[PDB]
RNA sequence: GCGGAUUUAGCUCAGUUGGGAGAGCGCCAGACUGAAGAUCUGGAGGUCCUGUGUUCGAUCCACAGAAUUCGCACCA
RNA sequence: GGUUGCGGCCAUAUCUACCAGAAAGCACCGUUUCCCGUCCGAUCAACUGUGUUAAGCUGUAGAGCCGACAGUAGUGUAGGGUGACCAUACGCGAAACUCAGGUGCUGCAAUCU
RNA sequence: CCAGCAUCAGUUUUGGUGGCAGGAUAAACCCAUAGGAAUGUAGCUUGCCUCGGUAAGUAUUAUAGCCUGUGGGAAUACUGC
RNA sequence: ACAAUCGACCGAUCCUGAUGUCUUCGGAUGGAUUUGAGUAAGAGCAUAGCUGUUGGGACCCGAAAGAUGGUGAACUAUGCC
RNA sequence: GGGCGAAAGACUAAUCGAACCAUCUAGUAGCUGGUUCCUGCCGAAGUUUCCCUCAGGAUAGCACGAAGCUCGUUUUAUGAGGUAAGCAAUGAUUAGAGGUCGGGGUCGAAAGACCUUGACCUAUUCUCAAACUUUAAAUAUGUAAGAAGUCCUUGUUACUUAAUUGAACGUGGACAUUUGAAUGAGAGCUUUUAGUGGGCCAUUUUUGGUAAGCAGAACUGGCGAUGCGGGAUGAACCGAACGUAGAGUUAAGGUGCCGGAAUACACGCUCAUCAACAAAAGGUGUUAGUUCAUCUAGACAGCCGGACGGUGGCCAUGGAAGUCGGAAUCCGCUAAGGAGUGUGUAACAACUCACCGGCCGAAUGAACUAGCCCUGAAAAUGGAUGGCGCCAAGCGUGUUACCUAUACUCUACCGUCAGGGUGCCCUGACGAGUAGGCAGGCGUGGAGGUCGUGACGAAGCCUGACCGUAAGGUCGGGUCGAACGGC
RNA sequence: CAGCAGGUCUCCAAGGUGAACAGCCUCUAGUUGAUAGAAUAAUGUGAUAAGGGAAGUCGGCAAAAUAGAUCCGUAACUUCG
RNA sequence: CAAAAGUGAUGUUGACGCAAUGUGAUUUCUGCCCAGUGCUCGAAUGUCAAAGUGAAGAAAUUCAACCAAGCGCGGGUAAACGGCGGGAGUAACUAUGACUCUCUUAAGGUAGCCAAAUGCCUCGUCAUCUAAUUAGUGACGCGCAUGAAUGGAUUAACGAGAUUCCCACUGUCCCUAUCUACUAUCUAGCGAAACCACAGCCAAGGGAACGGGCUUGGCAGAAUCAGCGGGGAAAGAAGACCCU
RNA sequence: UAAGGGGGGCUCAUGGAGAACAGAAAUCUCCAGUAGAACAAAAGGGUAAAAGCCCCCUUGAUUUUGAUUUUCGUGUGAAUACAAACCAUGAAAGUGUGGCCUAUCGAUCCUUUAGCCUCGAAUUUGAGGCUAGAGGUGCCAGAAAAGUUACCACAGGGAUAACUGGCUUGUGGCAGUCAAGCGUUCAUAGCGACAUUGCUUUUUGAUUCUUCGAUGUCGGCUCUUCCUAUCAUACCGAAGCAGAAUUCGGUAAGCGUUGGAUUGUUCACCCACUAAUAGGGAACGUGAGCUGGGUUUAGACCGUCGUGAGACAGGUUAGUUUUACCCUACUGAUGAAUGUUACCGCAAUAGUAAUUGAACUUAGUACGAGAGGAACAGUUCAUUCGGAUAAUUGGUUUUUGCGGCU
């Protein structure tokens, strides 16, 4: 499973937090970047990174282009004018199958029967109209997030569309 | 389908159809010894399985229950 | 002209600020051997005192609540295209957003005018 | 005896060519006249710089847009012959 | 047991529109009420014959396997001298 | 089931873990395989309640066979999502700030006092959920009712009922008539003699691995039991219905050529053989539209200069020098040089210039939007992203001509049955086909019958003619030396 | 089963060479089978040889060293055979 | 131990023996256990098979239902089968646990030996050997899980049985060649064998799924004999895996 | 057995506000709020008119029934008016066959008992058919009670598997590359947080799609192909490289690509050289050519597990490679077609051959601190292959001659 391998949903929704065995840990580092201040109050200019598709955007790749314009986002200065957020959640946690095997096996661990996907990973969907990547950042000079969110589409499965918000 | 043994102080058990119970090992504290052992003293530890009766009086006798244990018969 | 009851009936029938009336009719004021009840006067009781009370009404817009014109998403029966989606036959077409609006409706019983 | 297929003469049904017309309508292959708005080409004159051209006047050489008024043109979707 | 009384149902009765025939009888159909009555309402038995099937030579074919009675120590495991 | 063992069930007529031969015996096989005329009428199903039940079968779903009869199109409403859309409620977290108490710091013997980073609330700002839903379609569907004729008054009797409710009869009114002839089904119910009881694929949504054909629930078409055309090869798709034939007209889709039909017409980007997969991410091929900086108020490029005085401006720092970091933000000479576009040495030392100067003299350049191109793209038998190959014989947009399904379509003919009236004729609707049932037709051995034919030549052998519904039988020739059919 | 490369009790004992009954070789004494000729590939069936001395193959499998008579000379340790 | 029963083996053997079982000559030796189960032995003491209530007169007859053993309980015995511990604390100094405490059970092992026909962990750890050498041979301790009678241990002879070093050496190979016997080639005679798919190119393409066989394209003639192991998949039996 | 019926009375959990007390509070109270508390046991669900709180007395855990309907094919089950039976409660109205909606068990066979309608001359009685109850048949719709199964026989089965082919790339490899970091300054000499997109089919497996009248294994010998994801040979360019050592990238598939030791063995792991010792697929040519060490049964033993016969995702000892290629691939040799034809040359075409090092010698020159020692020539030969190969080599030569023993 690369993150090719983790672009649509036949898998279905399953979030709750009274029906559930317990969830494995995630990636998720922060949340707000830059500024936690100021949403719209510095910041009148905003790029979001729209969808196209109805995707899973997994914790994997999730906290990769938050950790990447993190990183970046030093140079200029550790609290610039910018402010990249995380919106929704890994609320969903993501079932993937395997351990698996039919005969010939310890104990036998079937695939087809044993359908329930055995909980491993965690992923947020970014469907329509959403995005998680939203940054709000400064009208005159410095706008850094234009940039920052090349470095922010690569580390997403499929063709974000970019809408000046 | 029908009968026998056992239940007592923490644990090991002594011992009993009416005047109402007994010692070791252990537990503690003081003597004692050069010290540990040994042993006395003092502290104690149970209404003798349980519910309810009989009697002047009950561990003890009665009706009935809890529970460990043991045996024959079953239909064939 | 009024007062009281029975409602049917639930959120356009809901609440506050604040005013105002008294014996046709209503409600507070105040207290108890003995029945009757207890923790306690919650059964029962004169002339009078009085709007405290509660039903009701006027004054009132602060809020529940409320609304054109206009703008618009999906889509059966089908019919045209695309990798992670978009666009059409053909029949209908909202919230969001707004000119603006707003102090119930209806039937029945008793008594005075 | 059905199908293919049959002398010789006359006729139907269905569609088109070509010639012509009605419903109903007037643009046209291209159609008059008067007044006002416009502005293209040829020829002449004048001014200025330069050897190559350009600007202004030219209703007084010749001709037009678009509107208004008056007057006159006008074969065809459909449908039939 | 009589019978009273209820029921599948037969037969009667009544009504709608068309309706032969008339202000009088007669024919048929659909629905419903009322009312009279009978049969285990199955209202004959026998027979040639047919059907699918239980049974019958049992559609044709492919096995491992039991009980009973014979014959093999001619070869061969063992015995003895 | 005994004989026998130092063991290996070695051994016993090639058979020994129970010798061999014969009989009862054709033991039996809940499983598998094989299995004989034709046409016509006509023809489903792979679904279920349920089982010590599972390659089965009682029952039910669906059409067998036979007799007697059986729609709806759509109008009025009534019942049910929460798709839609959302964060009220509940669920999960991102933001500003406000601020009790708590916590930290400091002065204090513990005790006491002074300050301050984190609360609900709440205002402002913003995320958001299969067991989370305040509001709540078109469109399909149920259930009831209607388009297709029933409503209402007065009086009496019996039940219910001691009131009263509900119904039928008596009785009045509302509510259509002329003329000629006569009754339609595309759906219900009953019942004998079978079959299924194991299917495939395409469209669409759900739970679910969108890594995979993991696996399950709903809904729909064709195949199963279907002609023919299209597609190089391919049941499902597209067009679509078939008994039997030639015409009349055209679908789905084709016309450079293998192989029939334009080397056509008009306009256009582009000519790479584009046509023939692919993202992040990127480009002076090449064209168009829109907006704007910019322009005789001298756009822009190349070539050519002034590289100035204050001055090393100031300050990071060991040093900082325009040339480290950070701020003031000028004066100068007021037709230009900023307190600076780029290079260079630790650095000076050295060098170049937007800003800007001087020649020149017209449309140039940023964005923004759209199209053709173009970059990203690797694998093994002989073209291998077409055979010939095409630069238009590619493609869009607009047009025209030619070709095109047993359907479409003309008319006749073949199959059973109905009605009118026998003898049967008119004639409606349909006719792809497997199980299965019924009907009809051809069939052997044999026979009650048996006459007829025969040795002047019977069956047969062999060979020819040889009707037409698929089934197989009459006549005729060469020849037989006794058998066999009218009815 | 066989005109089959077979099963099959069991008798007799010369010369010289080598213990005997190995081998060697003649007697008394016997005999070459129910098809044949000529050449004599590839391939399967026999031996020889340079140089090397284990280097090769599951595989010292295969193949090599050596050998008699007579005399000399010779190892641990014993259940002391 | 055989046989229905008669009648015998065992056996005219007899404990100096007969037989079932355990076993193996030789030579030095043999520590310890009664929970659980069998066999054998023993008597203090507990349980299990033979009643009698009811019908003859308007309500007043007759006969069918408890006692013994093994067992319970007690005693003998392991050449019949079976059994032999955990947690915690502790010595100069890296480093270790003599010894001690505590829990649990019926109660917790000697003489002698070890990384196995048995070791997860392990190219463990060390010496010597080898062009590398883990075998040869030298030990280490880090025992998943050694231990005295269906026995440890002393210890010579013998083998178509099992490894390595060492000496001479070897067609096995390097390295193949040459010559020879017999046949193949070729011929005569008589005369087999199980044995009967229309058919017999390749590259690309579709596909009952890996086509000479079907779609396109390239290619493909016949009379005839000797050769050689690649496919089709030969000669054949209803697969060896695998389930009913 | 009240944890039921009927009458009568009441509205919370909880908070704020403190009161001597207080420990939150106990008890209480003023003030505010009202189905969020309470619910056998789970989840949903009902509810203030109370299904919650509070107090007393009652015994319906009820007889005899059922119109009219639920409704499964069934077995089997529910709503169920209404009237009588009929006691105690209430002023009466009044509503229920014990229950707030809301899981909670056993037949035929049987067993034994109570209630009491049908019988052999015939007075009794034996024998036999309603109903209700005993009894962990949990699969809730139910036969005392345990099995390895491999000497081996027979009939069936991808109804079912080892496993093959298909599919995806799961598990993952490679590259582009977002490029912040860090290497002396310094995103890319180099190193690369954080990871992703496309490709791909190698680590490593998901799947019963397609297969039981055969789908026989591994390492190597031998001989029959094609491609380059490139080790080496031809040709080129660049560096944070002084010549030269060192470091990196493009054009391009004709040819060359070792010898031994550890280990079954490529893996694992070491050495001696040599100019040096590549990558990937192809039924890895590959058991009717070949070995049968690696690799599907059968003597016997140990460890480990189960009452046991015996077993094991643990090890050990011995234990079947038969035969003549039908058709085709296919390698040699002959026979016949525009008169004929001994004899041989065009090149429209088919098959083919292939490599490297050292030495003489270039040169002691280029360039340098020092070790060192480049461009480029002419000349020769040694490993190795094929064809040619018969003399100076090495050997064989049964043909024809020579030595010894019975």
């Amino acid at each position: 499973r690369p993150a090719r391998c983790y672009r649509y949903q036949k898998n279905k929704p399953y979030p709750k937090s009274r029906y559930n065995r317990a969830v494995p840990d995630s990636k998720i580092r922060i949340y707000d970047l830059g500024k936690k201040k100021a949403t719209v109050d510095e910041f009148p200019l905003c790029v979001h990174l729209v969808s196209n598709e109805l995707e899973q955007l997994s914790s994997e790749a999730l906290e990769a282009a938050r950790i990447c314009a993190n990183k970046y986002m030093t140079t200029v200065s550790g609290r610039d004018a910018f402010h990249l957020r995380v919106r929704v959640h890994p609320f969903h946690v993501l079932r993937i199958n395997k351990m698996l095997s039919c005969a010939g096996a310890d104990r036998l661990q079937q695939g087809m029967r044993g359908a329930w996907g055995k909980p491993h990973g965690l992923a947020a969907r970014v469907d329509i109209g959403q995005i998680i990547f939203s940054v709000r950042t400064k009208d005159s000079n410095k706008d850094v997030v234009v940039e920052g969110l090349r470095r922010a589409r690569y580390k997403f499965p499929g063709q974000q569309k970019i809408i000046l918000s």
